[PDB]
């Protein structure tokens, strides 16, 4: 099927919708003017003084995703608010019930996710320029000096960078069942080049993001109500659910990019039964419906790994390894990001990433599992 993947931007939503139908200018204004409404303390009230708009005037997917994004950021700004510690352990029935309903139709859970605040949360400034940081901006933000532009867009520019490798994947599987060795070597080497060029994109996080800002401000807003003490037994979605419900916060863990290439190269991240594997399977529930699909479509295919090892073919192993290396490289570099942006900021606070994991030995499990797949 068509797995909602683009030749140019891969898993990212292509040319997203910036404006909702006029019926929803109530929603739109609260989200568009979020930095000032919590700077004041009128956000929770402006949301409480909102009547229940039904969802059935959102027609196409682009719209429903922008509504997800609007209803998403509002729900976070409400619950967390100033984010200086005072929380709302219950969500207003009037924002809850339409957001819980849109989330059920899209098969996503009712909380801001990677798909919303990165993949649907962008536009290009001058629509006849390339997809660089200068010529791009996010649609929605939480506060000022939250460095949410840098964070969300460097995240995106990696997704973009990976799209050139994802489009090669069908060549790999065709080459295997057509028994075309030269085609397959070229394909894996191409996927390799794209994945090692994506490491340079990661370097931009230092340029456009600020450690203390991310950690003390933006981290609090992308945070979830699942194993969070602040909201002991989840959040109450008044009207929709009889009890309160626990849902994990936003994470690049909800990125299909890194999981896609783990599955392709037969790196069994989602096997073994432990904490790291479990997190990575669970975060697929937070991926869009058609991406969740794409990943198990890749699991359904014959193993590139089993195929490559079946032959005494140095060049093919070298190419397969070059891919696995690229993935280690990125996860090795990503460990340095986390040290700079979470570990040290936390140590100057008189860990806990947005996802909710024992992150340092979680990442190194996931990093270790990757380099265990190196053939040689
Ligand atoms: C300031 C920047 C970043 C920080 C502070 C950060 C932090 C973290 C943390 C704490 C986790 C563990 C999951 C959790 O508990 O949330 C994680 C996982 C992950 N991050 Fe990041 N991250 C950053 C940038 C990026 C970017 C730009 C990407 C990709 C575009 C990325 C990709 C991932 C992936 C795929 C995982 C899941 C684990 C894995 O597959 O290796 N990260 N990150
Ligand atoms: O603390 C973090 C940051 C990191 C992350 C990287 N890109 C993201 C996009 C959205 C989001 F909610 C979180 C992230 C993560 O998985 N936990």
């Amino acid at each position: 099927k068509e797995y909602h993947i683009d030749e140019e931007v891969g898993f990212a939503l292509p040319n997203p919708q910036e404006n909702l139908p006029d019926f929803y200018n109530d929603w739109m204004f609260i989200a568009k003017h979020l930095p000032d409404l919590i700077e004041s303390g009128q956000l929770r009230e402006r949301v409480e003084k909102l009547n229940m708009l039904s969802i059935d005037h959102l027609t196409d997917h682009k719209s429903q995703r922008l509504a997800r994004l609007v209803l998403g950021c509002i729900t976070m700004a409400y619950v967390w608010g100033k984010g200086h510690g005072d929380v709302r352990k219950v969500l207003p029935r009037n924002i809850a019930v339409p957001y819980c309903q849109l989330s059920k139709k899209l098969e996503l859970p009712p909380i801001l996710v990677y798909a919303d605040c990165v993949l649907a949360n962008w536009k290009k400034k001058d629509p006849n320029k390339p997809l660089t940081y200068e010529n791009m901006d996010v649609l929605f933000s939480f506060r000022d000096g939250d460095c949410s532009k840098g964070f969300f867009l460097v995240s995106l520019l990696v997704e973009i960078a990976a799209a050139s490798a994802i489009k090669v994947i069908p060549t790999v599987f065709k080459a295997m069942q057509m028994q075309e060795r030269d085609t397959l070597l070229k394909a894996l080497l191409e996927i390799a080049s794209c994945l090692e060029k994506a490491l340079q994109v990661f370097h931009q996080i230092h340029d456009h993001v600020n450690p203390k800002a991310f950690f003390s401000v933006l981290r609090i807003y992308l945070s979830g109500w699942k194993g969070n003490p602040q909201l002991s037994d989840g959040l109450v979605y008044e009207g929709f659910w009889e009890d309160p419900k626990e849902f994990a916060g936003g994470s690049a863990g909800q990125s299909s990019v890194f999981q896609c290439f783990d599955v392709l190269l037969g790196i069994q991240q989602t096997a073994g039964g432990g904490h790291a594997a479990q997190f990575l399977q669970d975060m697929r529930r937070y991926m869009p419906p058609a991406h969740r699909n794409f990943l198990c479509s890749l699991e359904s295919n014959p193993s590139v790994r089993e195929f490559v090892l079946s032959k005494g073919d140095a060049g093919l192993r070298e190419a397969y390894d070059a891919c696995v290396k690229a993935l280690v490289s990125l996860r090795s570099y990503h460990l340095q990001i986390v040290t700079k942006y979470i570990l040290i900021p936390a140590s100057q606070q008189p860990a806990k990433g947005t996802g909710g994991t024992d992150l340092m030995n979680f990442l190194k499990t996931v990093r270790s599992t990757t380099e265990k797949s190196l053939l040689k």
